[PDB]
């Protein structure tokens, strides 16, 4: 559960054990509803203008002993339920989204459980949408170019 | 298409201005009825702007070692020109507040780089505040 950044956000990855039973189904698990509850109460503390977007990834695991057909749908799937906890616990609506990237952006070999795990996480993306850099472009734009 | 184009880059907007026709000599910072207007011009904007913007006028030079005047090396010259470029800005609107300046085919190395920015903050604190309820 590390905590990275970059220059347009903040990221939170979370595998898929502190989340779901298995890394192939939106199913989860018992200490779900007291680490998303722990997540939503942080989240709760920053900024009502801070946007948070919810991306679910999945390994490159043949999907047999599940029931999706692709694994964008699962990764959808997965996000859309950390979304819709988050918001039980007391998020706001307006300031969530969820996503799905499939699974062609794993963080490392899944050789491993452990990296595997890290292939299904989910991250949780904070962020803003920063239009004044922009918006000054633009006036400049039109005066001088 | 009588004074420099305007650059973009993702923390600002540049506005290149080349010191040859900014400036009477290369050799020299003093300023001039031809780029009097034009600096003007920019000051009205700088101040129709959101004053959370901030102005950087920044200085450019050449290899031309030109020690024949008084400055001497390179960093003071540009130190001294975007200097009175930032100066001129003052005396024509731009409130002496949000106003910076700073020192760094020679025609496209000696300019008055007029940097466009803020210091938005948010993603800092955003950071700030997860960093803390987070990793151990």
């Amino acid at each position: 559960s590390v905590l990275e950044q970059i220059d347009q956000g903040s990221i939170l990855k979370l595998p898929s054990n502190l989340l779901f039973e298995n890394a192939t189904s939106d199913a989860i698990n018992q200490d779900m509803m007291l680490y998303i509850e722990r997540i939503a109460k942080i989240i709760q503390k920053l900024p009502k203008r801070v946007h948070i977007n919810v991306r679910g990834f999945t390994d490159d695991t043949p999907l047999v002993k599940t029931r999706f057909k692709s694994h964008y749908e699962l990764a959808a799937n997965r996000a859309y339920r950390v979304m819709k906890v988050l918001i039980q616990y007391g998020v706001n609506p307006n300031q969530l989204s969820f996503s799905s990237y499939g699974s062609t952006n794993p963080i490392a070999p899944n050789d491993s459980l452990e990296n595997r795990m890290k292939n299904n996480r989910v991250e949780i993306f904070f962020s803003t949408d920063a239009n004044d850099l922009s918006k000054i472009h633009s006036i400049l734009d039109n005066e001088f170019n």
